[PDB]
C-alpha cells in the first residue's frame, strides 16, 4: 500500500522551494517529531499543477494522506488524524491548555494590516501576548510543562510569522521584558524539526506582502 | 479500556432532553451510520456540570472519545477520526464534492438576523440553494450519488436548522421548484439516523430565538 504523504505551500515561481504556510508548517513539525517517514510534494498555489487538483480540487493546502489513498485537508483534522494513526511518541496537549495563545495570530494580522497607531491594534496584540507571558511563566517553558506537544506545533509557526512580518512591515518585535515568550520561542525555532520546516525570512514577507500594500 | 462516548447539547433546563447543536448532531449521524456503539452524554451548557468541565474546560460541544480515553472537539475533526479509526462502512466524500453547499449555512443565519428586505440576504441564500440544487440533479441524490457520505451527514442539519428556524421566524421555506433540494431533505430527513438525532423543533427554535430577537 501507499506512503504517507503532505502537500504543502512553495515559494511562488520556485516549486522547489518551501513556501510560507504555517499550517502547511504545523503538520510538517507533527510528522517530523513523530519520526514518520513520509514525503513532502511542494505546490505552487500561483501555477497550480494537474496531480494537485486531482488530489484537492479546491486547491486548499496543506493535505494529507496517511498512506490509505484518502486525501484530508485542514490541520486540525490533519494533526489529529496523525495522533490516533500515530500516538507514540504523544503530542497531545491536555485540554486546559488547548486555547492559549489563540487571539495571538488574528491580532496579529490586525495589528499587520493596520494604518492607523490610535487604531488599538498594538495594545490588543500585546494583551494577548502577556497572557501567553503569563500562561509560561506559570506552566511552561512550553504550552503544558516541560516537553512539546501539538498547540506548540501550531502556536511555533504563528509565532514565527508575527516575528518576521512585524519587524519587516512595521519595526516591532515581541518586547524582551516578556521572558517567558522569549524562552519559549528561542527553544521552539532552535528545535531541529522548526529549523529544517521554517520557510526562508524572504518567502514568508514575500507572502506577506500584498496583503499589507 | 474505556468506552467510545460523544458530549452534545442538551436542551436548556432540561438535561435529559436532546438539544439544537448542528455540528453534535452531525457526529451522532456519523456514529449512528458506522453502527458503533457508543454512549450520548447530554451537557446543558446554561449549567454546566463538575464531570463536563473536566473533560472540556472550554465548554465546547461535542467532544468525543473513540474509547482511549484523549477527549477530543471539533465535528470537522472529530468525524475524520472516526472514519479513520472505523473506516467501514465508508462515508468518505470526494473532495471534488467536499465544499458542496459551503456557503448555505452562514446565508441563513445571515438572513435569519436580517431585518431588511433590501439587504440582499434572501437571494444571496436562494443562489446557494439554487447551486446546490444543480449539483444533486446532476449528481444526486445526495452530495455524492447513491449513497450518503460525510458530506450529507454535515450539511443535513444545517439544512433541518434552515428550515426550522425560517419557517418559524420568517414564514420562509426552500422553494418546492429547488426538486433535487426537496428529495434531497426528504430522503435524509427521514433516514432512521436523522429522525433518531434531530432535535425537537421546539429546541430547535428556543435555541434561535436570542439570536433573532
Amino acid at each position: 500500500h501507499m506512503a504517507v504523504e503532505v502537500c504543502v505551500k512553495a515559494a511562488v515561481g520556485a516549486p522547489d522551494i518551501l513556501g510560507d504556510c504555517p499550517f502547511s508548517q504545523r503538520v510538517l513539525l507533527t510528522l517530523e517529531e513523530k519520526k514518520i517517514t513520509y514525503e513532502m510534494k511542494l505546490v505552487d498555489l500561483s501555477n497550480k499543477p494537474e496531480w494537485f487538483l486531482k488530489i484537492s480540487p479546491e486547491g486548499k493546502v496543506p493535505v494529507f494522506n496517511s498512506g490509505d489513498g484518502k486525501w484530508i485537508a485542514d490541520s486540525d483534522v490533519i494533526t489529529q488524524v496523525i495522533e490516533e494513526k500515530f500516538p507514540t511518541p504523544s503530542l497531545v496537549t491536555p485540554p486546559e491548555y488547548a486555547s492559549v495563545g489563540s487571539k495571538i495570530f488574528p491580532s496579529f494580522v490586525k495589528f499587520l494590516k493596520s494604518k492607523d497607531a490610535s487604531d488599538g491594534s498594538e495594545k490588543a496584540l500585546l494583551d494577548e501576548l502577556q497572557a501567553l507571558d503569563e500562561h509560561l511563566k506559570a506552566h511552561g517553558p512550553y504550552i503544558s510543562g516541560e516537553n512539546v506537544s501539538a498547540a506548540d506545533l501550531s502556536l511555533g509557526p504563528k509565532l514565527f510569522h508575527l516575528q518576521v512580518a512585524l519587524e519587516h512591515f512595521k519595526g516591532w518585535k515581541i518586547p524582551e521584558n516578556l521572558t517567558s515568550v522569549h524562552a519559549y520561542t528561542k527553544a521552539l525555532f532552535s528545535r531541529e524539526s522548526f529549523v529544517k520546516t521554517k520557510p526562508a525570512n524572504q518567502y514568508l514577507i514575500a507572502g506577506w506582502a500584498p496583503k499589507v500594500n
